[PDB]
């Protein structure tokens, strides 16, 4: 159950948009091999054409260790996330998006086998289970820390969301997630906003 | 013993026309780190090739490999941008297999988390891992198909003949592929035309 999984997308009913894939990983002698994205197969499984329409790209990759908890983050732009290496996280979401689905949770383990994609407007978070991750994520706009003002985000430790972190009382968290709003206060983004 | 907070620079390597090499900002802090490690708008006008993307083709492969594996050295028939995203290092490799004045020039370097590498179509590519294990992401512009594995072109990762040095051959972990790629002289060069 980590290696050797059929390409396949499954719908995240609570969350409009999302997207959860299992991605096959080959092992041998070496390692392991896997193609993380691959934007003809994906397609046809619900991946969006409307992700690369504008051209833009961007990949980020974070590297974290055992009990680091990062989130939870709303940016203006899509992410297709995944693990690059051995390790495990919690992946967590919130919809922060105005409407019905307004702080709709989903939560998931995600290892290299497995890829999300977070449609703008999610709240995406992790908390690491493994000694350390490498996290690795596609994007199709541009952040800026002068323009951070300007994206939403939640903050972790607020007990009337709808998840369970595996270890809120010891997270290792940045100054900034520390001091996000809690959900009450946060306005929900419209698709003006994105 | 350079890793945080490198300036985004380019260069490129002279010996094989196209070839770039990028510092990437890694940035530190209480959790571990976060790079950028490919960025369009930013990397653009310091000479990422705006041809990357025309076809509007998108893979990203990864491979997890442990201490001493080495793989190479292949040329692909399709352009690549590599990287590490772990805390892991490589001895990187190319051998320039395209027709022509460069064909078999050669360059190597250490790949970190805060090193990436443009690598052209027809340059050959391989690495030997240093650290313990190792990711190694890369991006490529057309898509992977077992019918496609004759437009490449290998050449074996011993071949005296080429101007490099790997760190452990004793010890080195090659595929059965790969420990039997031809020498350079059996190479074909590769036509830009046809190929
Ligand atoms: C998001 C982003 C951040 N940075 C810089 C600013 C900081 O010095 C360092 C870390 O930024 P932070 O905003 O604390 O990163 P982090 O809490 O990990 O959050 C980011 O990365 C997470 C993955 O680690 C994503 O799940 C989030 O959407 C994203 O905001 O990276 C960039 O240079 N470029 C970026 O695009
Ligand atoms: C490149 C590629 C490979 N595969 C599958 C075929 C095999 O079952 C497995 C590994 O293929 P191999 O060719 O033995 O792996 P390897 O010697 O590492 O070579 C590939 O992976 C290397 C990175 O490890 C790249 O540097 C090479 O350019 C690439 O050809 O992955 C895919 O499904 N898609 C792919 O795009």
């Amino acid at each position: 159950n980590f290696f050797g999984k059929t390409l396949a997308a499954r719908p995240v009913e609570a969350i409009p948009g999302m997207l959860e894939f299992d991605i096959p990983v080959h092992g041998d002698n070496r390692g392991w091999f896997k193609e993380n994205f691959q934007k003809e197969k994906m397609l046809p499984l619900g991946f969006p054409e409307s992700f690369f329409a504008e051209g833009k790209l961007q990949n980020n990759v974070s590297f974290s260790r055992k009990n680091v908890l990062r989130g939870l983050h709303a940016e203006p732009w899509d992410k297709y996330i995944s693990v690059a290496d051995g390790g495990k996280v919690l992946g967590t979401w919130v919809d922060l998006r105005e409407g019905e689905t307004f702080g709709n949770t989903y939560q998931t383990v995600i290892d290299a086998s497995k890829s999300i994609f977070v449609p703008r407007g999610v709240a995406n978070g992790f908390q690491v289970l493994s000694d350390f991750v490498a996290y690795s994520y596609l994007v199709n706009d541009y952040w800026a820390l002068e323009l951070k003002p300007k994206y939403a985000f939640v903050n972790y430790a607020d007990p009337s969301l709808d998840i369970k972190w595996e270890n809120l009382e010891e997270a290792e968290v940045s100054e900034a997630d520390e001091n996000h709003p809690f959900l009450k206060d946060v306005k929900p983004l419209r698709k003006e906003d994105l």
